[PDB]
């Protein structure tokens, strides 16, 4: 596959679906779902959230010049901003001159949150459940055993205390979850509230909240990627320079909360769109990305960058991804399903690691426009 | 207007957009904008971002029983997730009895950044350029005559430094402007760019960026609602019990930040749906919301639930929130008009109200699940 496409943007939106449809293979009912209006039937729709009237459409794009670890992908993208397809596919152009963007991500680890409240001694309750994590690891498991014969389920649990509250002390297990290819809320409340009861009698508390925590620092996907003087030049500045002043913004970045948040909302531009496109929730991954950006205490930067020792610019972004390949609109919506097909992901890790791939070449795209515009 | 709509749960969606048109008059080409697939013409759509290959639908829906100051609203929502739309339509019912929500806001005040590096002396510069604020903020506003006649433009500098970082010293300034009715974002670069040359020349430095800030505590609307434990009685639990585990699961959000996310994801699974609606940028709202929620060095949440002197369940949520009734898909996309008129907004500030009136809704919607019978 090549996902180069040469003059893509100055084609009519026809003659680029039909492109797509050439390079990727794809059938004539697919190409069918977006030549014409619709493609959402109401049925479906009304099925989805309540009180529906209707449906409401935004612009669906086809970002060019991906490679992830060597192979080429095109990349859908749902948003109403400008500027933002464009800036992605440049700095994925420039990419692929290094060796494209380099990703990897840890297992799908999703946390379970079962809160506890009228403890007299929460600190001993903690080695109490402690003690018998095996049990209640198994408990959660067998609540589900067709997840497990698919390689995930309950791995560990993970105690925490708060003995200081305005409501007292609390005591929270965190159930660690291996969620496969879908997002985890389901799976994972599902055992948290399947725990509860024996949490209780060996507590001696009461079980208040069993939810998930949108917080997945053990679901993180990584991307890299390297840019050299020579293609950062411009008429104004030598590529040299370009690379400093992209360096001085990172660094306004890491220590100003003001400029981070900025800085942030351009990597969730380039994040969302594709979110948006595979049916996936965004308020979720939004809220892991931020509250993971300010973990430290200082909310700061989800990207890096350096200059390695050949003077050669590099990124990376690591951050929580938390997305699925089943499980709500991403299965029920037929352009979710086709976006995946345009994909080519065959697991939700696959599918993340794009993500951040995505969000890294956008942040370099605001900031070398930032860095580049004369005064 | 009476935006209870009584039974639309059971209405089939061409049932409930004919009601809705009748409540609020709307046209036949207006009513023909929703009954119909395709409102977002392909010739707009393709001019609307690059790359363009088609379009993508999600539901578009409408949230009853609002009542915002004593007028009743009702709310267009577009998002993917269940119960969403439910919870909203429900917590809104149990506000009603109890006045609705009340609410209230900021000016739009934005802030616009210019980063300053290559100077020794970042300490004494910041004082010459205070020194020469009101000469910096005629240049600004010269610049946007318009906007000052229709009641905004720049309105104060701040002067922030870093004295100290891997880069070297840095000095910041933000220029503190009033856009009225628009999300802010070119408005406020535009004086940032015209300002530049002035402030180089004032502290001898070179200027970086010059960018608006998402960050935009100075842009804040509020919301508050009320609601007594008769309303919260189940068939389990006692309402004054229902009342007590909302408490709970509140203190646990202001300590513990894996569940903060959590909470707050909550707050924005009912204010994004809106902003979509409306054709503004989602990514700014979440992005404010989020950095906010931290602001004391401490990710907690955005909203806050008590009990008053007479054991009600009081709540209220305070946070940035930047939206525009003009700029960008906002003006474009026909149907991000029709919510405009739907709602019945005339300001930007009037629209972040109930956004913030929506998302508290939601909020307690979900408590009220979880500490009673279950999420699920
Ligand atoms: C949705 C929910 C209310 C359904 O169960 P319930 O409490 O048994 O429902 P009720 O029949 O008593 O609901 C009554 C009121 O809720 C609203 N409601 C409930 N189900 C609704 C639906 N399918 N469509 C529209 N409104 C609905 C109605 O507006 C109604 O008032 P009305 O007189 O104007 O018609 C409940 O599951 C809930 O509140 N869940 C919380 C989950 C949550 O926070 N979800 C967010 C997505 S995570
Ligand atoms: C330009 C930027 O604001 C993107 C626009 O939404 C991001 C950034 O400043 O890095
Ligand atoms: C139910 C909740 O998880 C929303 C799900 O999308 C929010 C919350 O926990 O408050």
């Amino acid at each position: 596959l090549d996902s180069r496409l040469p003059a893509f943007r100055n084609l009519s939106p026809a003659a680029r679906l039909d492109h797509i449809g050439q390079l990727l293979g794809l059938s004539h009912d697919d190409v069918s779902l977006l030549a014409n209006a619709g493609a959402l039937p109401m049925d479906i729709a009304n099925g989805m959230i309540e009180n529906v009237i209707g449906t409401f459409e935004l612009p669906y794009a086809v970002a060019s010049n991906f490679q992830i670890n060597g192979r080429d992908v095109l990349v859908p993208l749902v948003v109403e901003e400008p500027s933002i397809v464009a800036a992605a596919s440049y700095m994925a152009k420039l990419a692929r001159a290094n060796g494209g963007f380099t990703t990897s991500s840890s297992a799908p680890l999703m946390h379970a949150q079962v809160q506890i409240v009228g403890i007299q001694d929460p600190l001993n309750a903690r080695l109490s459940l402690l003690r018998r994590k095996d049990e209640i690891i198994e408990l959660a498991n067998r609540k589900d055993q067709l997840l497990n014969s698919l390689g995930g389920g309950c791995r560990d649990i993970e105690v925490h205390t708060f003995a200081d509250t305005p409501r007292g002390p609390m005591l929270v297990a965190h159930l660690i979850v291996d969620v496969r290819d879908a997002m985890g809320a389901n799976t994972v409340n599902t055992m948290a509230e399947a725990v509860a009861p024996l949490m209780e009698a060996i507590t001696g508390g009461q079980v208040r909240l069993r939810i998930l925590s949108n917080l997945a620092d053990l679901r993180l996907a990584r991307a890299q990627v390297r840019i050299t003087p020579q293609q950062l030049e411009t008429a104004e500045f030598s590529g040299e320079a370009v690379i400093e002043g992209i360096l001085d913004a990172y660094a306004f970045a890491a220590v100003d909360p003001y400029r981070a948040a900025t800085h942030n909302k351009g990597i969730m531009n380039g994040i969302d769109p594709l979110i948006v496109a595979t049916g996936n929730d965004w308020r979720a991954v939004e809220a892991g990305a931020h509250a993971y950006a300010c973990r430290s205490g200082h909310y700061g930067s989800l990207t890096t960058w350096e200059k390695d020792n050949n003077g050669h610019l590099v990124g990376t972004l690591e951050m929580p991804m938390p997305v699925g390949l089943v499980g709500g609109a991403t299965k029920t919506h037929p352009l979710a399903q086709l976006s995946l097909r345009i994909l080519g992901v065959k697991t939700a890790q696959a599918l993340a690691e794009i993500a951040v791939a995505v969000g890294l070449a956008q942040n370099l795209g605001a900031m070398r426009a930032l860095a580049t515009e004369g005064i």
